[PDB]
């Protein structure tokens, strides 16, 4: 089960990685921004406060993730408009299909793991 | 269920790293090294073949693995003596002493974690 539990890991780990171009920190990252931005834009230090704390990543490792999300249109980004050091990050309307495909996807490769 | 196996992977690797400086993948090797050379020692280049067909591993990945394992005096290894200088590895009896104690260890720990 020790071995299972590697397998598991694994397999479910280049799934991810072959087919989303994703690691399961990402996975974590934007998970997080699920429950936290839901249509209603974050500050980025907030949002690296609450992360940092619940994930136990560095900070430096949460912005690669965060960075990745962006860039491969899962997750969204606005600066300004009053601050033009405020950064916002949110999840809009087709991220959040994105991520109900992703993880739709991804929850099911696991329960499938979980038996073989 | 996600982000729970994630939490269950991120606080059994860092258990093991921080306990004993080793990763799954080491864990899974010697775990391989217990179904092979228990009884025999066995040639190297004779037990990577085997051990990426059955983990998919890459062979890169796997000499890290064996050499941690030696150096942390986990796995044991011999030069021919005859003719070859080609290298066999082996489990003896402090070794399978070690490989008890740590697998009931971390199985106990896992078996923890997946309570909560």
């Amino acid at each position: 089960t020790l071995l299972g539990f590697y397998k598991q890991y694994k397999a479910l780990s280049e799934y991810i990685d072959k087919k989303y171009k994703l690691s399961l920190n990402d996975l974590a990252v934007l998970d997080l921004t699920m429950k936290h931005c839901k249509d209603e834009k974050v500050l980025m230090q907030s949002f690296l406060k609450t992360a940092m704390d619940e994930l136990d990543l560095s900070r430096t490792k949460l912005l690669v993730s965060i960075r990745r999300l962006i860039e491969k249109e899962r997750l969204s980004k606005v600066r300004s408009s009053k601050d033009e050091r405020k950064i916002y990050i949110y999840l809009n309307n087709d991220d959040i299909s994105k991520f109900n495909a992703l993880f739709e996807d991804v929850e099911q490769f696991l329960n499938i793991l979980e038996h073989h």
